[PDB]
RNA sequence: AAUAAAAUAUUACUUUGGAUAGUUUAGUUUCCUGGGCGAUGAAGAACGCAAUGAAUUGCGAUAAGUGAUAGGAACAAUAAAAUGUGAAUAUCCAAAAUUUGAAUGCUUGAAAGUAUACUAAGGUAUAUAUGAUAUUCAAUAUCCA
């Protein structure tokens, strides 16, 4: 056979396939636009970089 | 010999201190009933959530509370809004339940992360040992064409 090494013989493997949901979770995403962003922050600071460097 | 400033003694009032008396939403002991946790993720820990909260209490991205069923007119420190078309309040019910923790895909120091499969982002499953069933294999180990 040319080789000494003897290895575990690989066989079928099938994919997992349950019966039941593992999982009842309602399928709706907890962070979108309206919850990643809470508000801008308002500070003199803040202000002033909103009219020279453009950004909020 | 003399002085009563200091010193000493008594009482009244005031002061520093918190004894004494009155009191108890706290304990101690005994007895009765139960002794009802967790991979359907427990106990514990961490973080976050109130219009004004630091702790505490209650709660979990549906946040000092949601639905349902009882309940009958309040809360209050200050404003607001809602409210007999139902406010408080109660619950072995329903939905929901962040990061961890036996902690269980891999890693974890105070570590930020990250691989594959299924249904970009999200959500599920994948630790170790183990019983039954199914399937794929290994060894001439016993026969055997």
């Amino acid at each position: 056979r040319y080789t000494t090494a003897f290895h575990r013989p690989a066989t079928k493997n099938a994919a997992k396939a349950p019966k039941y949901p593992r999982s009842l979770k309602a399928n709706r995403n907890k962070m979108d636009e309206f919850s990643i962003i809470k508000f801008p922050l308002a500070t003199e600071t803040a202000l002033k970089k909103i009219e020279d460097h453009n950004t909020l």
